[PDB]
């Protein structure tokens, strides 16, 4: 029936999977792609489900599995790359987190990433939703987050700073001067079997709306 490309504008994204050696699905194949377990439209027909299990395959340089979109440009053919000091770069994600690993109950659901590592990540640890940078907490978004709760998170990079909003309310203004940045959205499960989780434990979220904008 409906495909993820019918719910979200996937033109300028590529997908990394938690299987097949962390396979990438790029455009134009992504326009017609789904995976019944990891990347598909929900039963209600109004959001895309992203699932990554703790036993999944991982990308080179990470120990954690993902089912995650990586920002592209030019009809999805070129890698996005922008700077926090030139132009204005915005991502809005309207989503709900639906499942966490049992032992290390940690997931990431939105990032800015650069050539080397994450710049910021939207992170849920249990009921604690916060912005992480350099592996430490930068600001709380919600200290009482219940699974299944729809929220919006907006990230704006401009002027040598990064702003993060939660349901419209500014929660963080963070100085940062970095280039080679790009957005990510989906599910990045921060556990694996070495943490004590089972192979079939998983993180899962549902994205209802997703937008990236850029201005000079």
């Amino acid at each position: 029936s409906l495909l993820p490309s019918d719910i979200l504008d996937l033109t300028n994204w590529k997908l990394t999977l938690p299987i097949n050696d962390a396979e990438e699905i790029t455009q134009p194949e992504l326009d017609s792609y789904e995976h019944s377990e990891y990347f598909h439209v929900n039963d209600d027909g109004d959001a895309v489900v992203f699932k990554a299990h703790c036993g999944g395959d991982t990308t080179e340089g990470s120990s954690y599995p993902r089912c995650e979109l990586r920002e592209m440009t030019n009809d999805g053919q070129d890698k996005a790359s922008w700077s926090t000091t030139s132009g204005t770069h915005t991502m809005i994600i309207d989503q709900k987190i639906t499942h966490l690993p049992e032992v290390k109950d940690h997931v990431v659901v939105g990032q800015i990433h650069d050539s080397d590592d994450d710049v910021i990540m939207i992170r849920l640890e249990g009921n604690h939703l916060f912005v992480e940078g350099d592996g430490e907490e930068l600001a709380d978004l919600d200290t009482d987050y219940e699974l299944g709760t729809r929220f919006t998170v907006k990230i704006v990079a401009s002027g040598g700073k990064i702003k993060v909003y939660y349901n419209g309310d500014l929660k963080l203004t963070y100085n940062k001067s970095v280039s080679g940045c790009y957005f990510k959205a989906g599910m990045y499960t921060q556990s694996n079997t070495s943490k004590g989780d089972s192979e079939d434990a998983y993180g899962e979220n549902e994205i209802y709306n997703l937008v990236v904008t850029h201005s000079l």
